[PDB]
């Protein structure tokens, strides 16, 4: 079941599933999982590791909720540090970043390896290079750092980052792009801490859509 | 097929499944049944059988048709009174209501155990304690009443509440809580007619999410 | 699996699934396709072929895109011209298309029968009468014509249709039905190049929702 089973996305899109939408694959350790696959964007057969679409899901949470995964299928959702770990840990994976404003214009990024440590390793992102995209880079930045939650601070400020931004993710000291950070809608005059990637439309706006997303490479 | 499979939400969360979403589960008797499963809300783990979100779904259903269920898994449903009753029959499941209005506002009430009769006693409400919640308690109220439909009278009215009230539900002379009732968005002047729940936004006010929701206590 | 499985969504409401959402269904060659099935319009048990709801989705795409399908099951897609015509080659389906306009307005038409021809014969549509529907008959036109996408014009225009008007279609000198066109949401200045219906709201109104369904006539 395991052995016959597909082991990505990419997998079932080789055999004749066209349509995104949530389908179990099996990960390199034989535990199934179901993951949201994108078969419309780029050519296909991306797995969807992040989501955010209507601020229907508060991702202000703490480092055991990060790290099992939370939020819903028929929206929102975080697909957990442990499984992002087991789809990325061998081989190469490429990441691709969709966004999209309320405004409708559609902007992206496309990174060739992405991949993330082991929980002692605190999820540590090791990222590769910036292939293109009209959002600009804003995480080559977050390269080599450890991911932080509210409750769990492994950045590089002196103060807590996930706090002050209101997220959670990769921190340095402290970002320039915060995918995690509260749904705003677009303007906000506070600092931040909204959906905001820095090269893209800046810090003080925060996306409608936004999709973090792996295939192999 | 059955021996082992899940019978909850609950026996879900508990093997791994962290994201809300449509899974199947083994009733009682060992037929399979679709469920959503809020694994989010309060310790995770609720199966949902009542989910209003944004009014496309008429809910001034007839007595056939709250008997077999309606409406979608991609937004509104009522989930049946012959599924809800195979739910509750057997082993004490704690209620849960959440309510959110149209500032984004949550509120919510629980109950100690909920259970459902069978069609024969009218899928008469049996309603545990009130434990706590924050929409106060407008359900025990309705304890030990039969359901009723627009053309199943089995109310304590001299007329027809559902008709009057434009909804299905443990009527009594009529109501406290009315959320089968029409999609009127926020506050509207008609009476008693909304998405209403009395201790909360009281009698004018149309909630716009409504999920009702159980778990083994 | 197959010769005990459901051949069509009509056949999941026959045995008790009274829910729209995706399904699995068994095709002619006993291949499984999981599909959108509309338990309401009508009495329910329609098979849906395509939906636009938000204009998230590229409708302007190729011939081997509109072959395979192509979306998302979370909002708009095209199942796919090589499952369409299995689904409508034997056994003889009604077809019926349900459109809202941005002011809510439902309109519809019904065919009694419809089915696609296969690759070799370029998917050519064969429709039976007209039925009813306030939408007024917009397909009638299109009988016994080729479908053509921007990069295969098979149309009856010394032009190209597909690029013309900007959709996919059995497009003949060119068009009074264009549900794969732009989502331009409501009145447009450009000609026929949207959402259209020409008995409908005509060539310069794009439509907010269009779903195409199939049902056993
Ligand atoms: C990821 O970040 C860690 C820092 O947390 C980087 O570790 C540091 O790597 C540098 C080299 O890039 C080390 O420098 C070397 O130190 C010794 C002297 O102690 C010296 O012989 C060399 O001249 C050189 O300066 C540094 O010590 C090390 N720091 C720690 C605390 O381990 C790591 O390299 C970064 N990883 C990647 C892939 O960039
Ligand atoms: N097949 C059902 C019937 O069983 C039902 O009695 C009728 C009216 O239902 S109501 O909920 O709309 O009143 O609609 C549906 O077509
Ligand atoms: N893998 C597909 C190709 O087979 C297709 O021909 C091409 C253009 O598609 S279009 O619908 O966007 O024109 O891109 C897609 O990535
Ligand atoms: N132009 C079509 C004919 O080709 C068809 O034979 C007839 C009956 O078709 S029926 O499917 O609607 O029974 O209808 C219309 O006249
Ligand atoms: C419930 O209601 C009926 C009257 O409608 C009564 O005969 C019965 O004893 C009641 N049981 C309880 C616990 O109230
Ligand atoms: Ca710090
Ligand atoms: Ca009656
Ligand atoms: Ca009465
Ligand atoms: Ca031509």
């Amino acid at each position: 079941p395991c052995l016959t089973g597909p082991r990505t996305c990419k997998d079932l899109l080789d055999r004749g599933h066209f349509l995104s939408g949530w389908h179990t694959i099996y990960l390199p350790d034989c535990r199934p999982l179901t993951v949201l696959c994108d078969m419309d964007t780029d050519g296909g057969g991306w797995t969807v590791f992040q989501r955010r679409v209507d601020g229907s899901v508060d991702f202000y949470r703490d480092w055991a909720t990060y790290k099992q995964g939370f939020g819903s299928r028929l929206g929102e959702f975080w697909l957990g540090n442990d499984n992002i770990h087991a789809l990325t840990a061998q081989g190469t994976s490429e990441l691709r970043v969709d966004l999209v404003d309320f405004e409708d214009n559609y902007q992206f990024a496309k990174y060739r390896s992405f991949k993330v440590a082991d929980e002692a390793e605190k999820y540590n992102l090791v990222l590769g290079a910036f292939v293109e995209g009209s959002a600009g880079d804003s995480l080559t930045f977050h390269n080599n750092q450890s991911f932080s939650t509210k409750d769990q601070d492994n950045d590089l400020n002196t103060g807590n980052c996930a706090v002050m931004f209101q997220g959670a993710w990769w921190y340095k000291n402290c970002h320039v792009s915060n995918l995690n950070g509260r749904y705003l809608r677009g303007t906000h005059g506070s600092f931040a801490n909204g959906i905001n990637w820095k090269s893209g439309k800046g810090y003080n706006y925060s996306y409608k859509v936004s999709e973090m997303k792996v295939r192999p490479a």
